[PDB]
């Protein structure tokens, strides 16, 4: 797959300059992540999703460049119904950018929080994008490639809360180590906060992912304990408590038996042993099994 190259001056005209004021209040922010901000843009017919990167953290040019390059070259080898869809890019100007299809519900991390008063996600809505998650992951690991940044934010909803896997700027074609530790601390697995580069950490991730869609909780939170939702399957294991209490309250939908399936794959997926968790088709296989 080959993309279209977009002009630096007409994704900066048609996100009214980078508007970085949220859209309430007639900007274009979106949202913002570690190595880049998401407008709100609409060209050639369609209203896009321009990110921007900058970052913001570290970071070296050559760095962020190469995560430009490494989401163009992951989005060119891989297009699944549950991965988003890149339409170009920009080069020439000052700032890099990608330009993707509009997402209109956001991010889950944003959908399960309800930011800016959007209702709460149903359990049935939530399976299905647990298992479109997984099935946007599988897809990945088939074409050999590992994530690594594998949260809440970077699973984005359309206009039907279809789950769409986002931001491959890290993502690496495959147990290998590296000196440069990236991801985000709260969902990263214990031998990748090391150094280690293998599948088995985005599947320990994709286990924090299912605690979130459970319990509506944010995988970090310092004014609560334990401050790691992680923490969570030990205090459930330990008998202090139970799944059940902490379901989300936002919905009115959800039976005990499919919410307890989903932990148990969730629980699964967060085993410490990298080789003890299951791969990404049998998580698969156990979120289609919960549905029917
Ligand atoms: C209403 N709304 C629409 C969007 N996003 C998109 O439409 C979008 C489409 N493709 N795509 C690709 C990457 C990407 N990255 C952002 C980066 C900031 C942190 C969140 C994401 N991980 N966002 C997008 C957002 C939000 F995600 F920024 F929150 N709100």
């Amino acid at each position: 797959t080959r993309f279209h190259s977009f002009s630096f001056y007409e994704l900066k005209n048609v996100t009214n300059n980078f508007d970085e004021r949220p859209i309430s209040v007639g900007g274009n922010k979106m949202g913002e992540g570690g190595f880049g901000v998401v407008y709100k843009g609409y060209v050639n017919n369609t209203t896009v999703a321009v990110k921007k990167l900058a970052a913001m953290v570290d970071i070296t040019t050559e760095e962020l460049k190469q995560q430009f390059d490494q989401e163009i070259k992951v989005m060119a080898k891989c297009q699944h119904e549950n991965l988003v869809e890149l339409l170009g890019f920009s080069s020439d100007g000052d700032d890099l950018c990608l330009v993707y299809v509009y997402m209109p519900n956001g991010s889950l991390l944003d959908r399960l929080s309800c930011l800016d008063g959007t209702p709460p996600l149903s359990w049935h809505m939530r399976c299905k994008i647990a298992q479109g998650a997984a099935n946007g992951i599988n897809f990945l690991h088939e074409n050999h490639h590992i994530h690594r940044d594998i949260k809440s934010a970077n699973i984005l909803l359309d206009e039907a809360f279809t789950a769409k896997i986002s931001d491959f700027g890290l993502a690496r074609a495959s147990t290998v180590m590296t000196s440069r530790i990236v991801g985000t601390t709260a969902y990263m697995a214990p031998e990748a906060l090391r150094g280690e580069i293998t599948p088995k950490s985005d599947i320990y991730s994709f286990g924090v992912v299912l605690l979130e869609i459970i319990t509506g909780l944010p995988a970090v939170d310092e004014h609560r304990e334990p401050q790691l939702l992680l923490d969570i399957k030990e205090e459930i294991e330990d008998e202090e408590k139970t799944i059940e209490d902490y379901i989300d309250k936002k919905m009115n939908d959800a039976d005990s038996t499919s919410v307890e399936a989903m932990y148990s794959v969730a629980s699964q997926c967060l085993h410490e042993k990298k080789n003890k968790r299951p791969d990404i088709k049998k998580v698969q296989q156990l979120l289609q099994e919960m549905t029917a």
